[PDB]
């Protein structure tokens, strides 16, 4: 139970296969850079700071190229994938090299400006731990639209109060990430 | 004051390379069934008793169904899939419905009477966390077979103390299992 991430009781049921529904067709629309606005602590982000994901889509996949300031201080760049999951359930898989992959619902986008996303995990003693994260197209994002992840995360019963602001703006090297 | 399987440190260097050269050729072997002898602690292992995994090679990947009594006291069984690394890498991912999928190591096998399997993640604060597995053909497993995969788990620093052994034997009711 130690752990603010640990949490009682099983992953919630969030409505996926309307969701998959609703995004299916515009893959497409969710490509592009998307910048990692906060997230809930999170064992498995490398990322600390200036987090930038880019993603392409291929008609089947995506592809991603995620950069940023890793937790030494130094330009990381990891490689990531995101696909349907493999068993055909209403989600994506969420993969990244040298590391594990995990499932990923888009709760709520609308492309341009905001995208909230979900990932749980159901333990073996009756918890559940799960990963919540709001992306901008810019290093900034409106209240407005923090607004619309806080009530979809809530409206699932995450508790919101777990976000933590991720660092962006003036102070990061977007134009050397983009390097690689 | 944390969990035994989050353990200081990184990942070890387990010569993959050497490992997948040995067993991409011998896929075959390694299908049928599996029981499960004994693991490390694992939060996410849904079967408690009488782990039986059958596994079919399609060419591909495998096809998996995993079955014994759940933490509840009944029947379980579990869709999984046992397929290449995505990236490339050169271990395998294993996946199930309803849950994440993570590298697979196939430390060991003769592929007739055992198997020692191994997973491991890296965290970003320092910690790894790794699942180590001993499989057998038959519900018992020789000590001779078990000390073959307790010296390859030593050999990579894994404490063989933190092994639990998992009940299997004439108790289990294998047959109904196998129906699903």
């Amino acid at each position: 139970k130690i752990p603010n991430f640990v949490v009682p009781g099983k992953c919630a049921s969030v409505d996926r296969n309307k969701l998959w529904a609703e995004q299916t067709p515009n893959r497409n629309s969710y490509a592009g850079v998307w910048y990692q606005f906060a997230l809930t602590n999170n064992p498995y982000q490398l990322i600390e700071k200036c987090v930038r994901n880019e993603y392409s889509f291929d008609g089947k996949q995506f592809v991603i190229k995620s950069t940023g300031i890793a937790y030494d201080g130094n330009l990381l760049k990891r490689n990531g994938k995101l696909y349907p999951n493999p068993f055909g359930e209403p989600h994506l898989s969420i993969d990244y090299e040298n590391s594990f992959a995990a499932p990923l619902v888009i709760l709520e986008t609308d492309y341009s400006n905001y995208a909230c996303l979900y990932s749980c995990i159901d333990y073996n003693f009756g918890y559940h731990s799960d990963f919540s994260f709001i992306f901008s197209r810019s290093a900034n994002l409106a209240d407005q639209y923090v607004k619309k992840c806080e009530a979809a995360f809530k409206n699932i019963n995450v508790d919101t109060t777990r976000f933590v602001k991720t660092v962006q703006g003036s102070s990061c090297p977007y134009d050397t990430q983009k390097t690689v």
